[PDB]
DNA sequence: CACGTG
DNA sequence: CACGTG
């Protein structure tokens, strides 16, 4: 129950309640959540890295729930 | 513009044909790399700088 | 314009 | 690992 927890838990429940293969951009996470892109991004590499989210390559690269 | 100048001179203020980097003239400079390089960029499209290299970029006067 | 970078 | 980016 960490700050940082509760923000990776913010961003993981965001992107669940986004549906089956929804995706959605670091910029539009950064803005509903009132978060810099940049902190945004630091946690969805790192939680891509854990494996419970997926990149998809692209310009701008969309996140959503691995697997 | 004035970190524009104060960075444009440190370089012409260098040895003939030694190049330099971002992170040296950050530490040189006491500036943070990231308007370092927001300067090299711009002055190398104004043509008064040139970068080679590719991991990382050295900078030094254009000829 | 991708950029997360410690 | 480059990264300059508003």
């Amino acid at each position: 129950l960490s700050i940082y927890q509760d923000q990776e838990q913010r961003i993981l429940k965001f992107l669940e309640e986004l549906g089956e293969g929804k995706a959605t951009t670091a910029h539009d996470l950064s803005g509903k959540l009132g978060t810099p892109k940049k902190e945004i991004n630091r946690v969805l590499y790192s939680l891509a890295k854990k494996g419970k989210l997926q990149k998809e390559a692209g310009t701008p690269p969309l996140w959503k729930i691995a697997v």
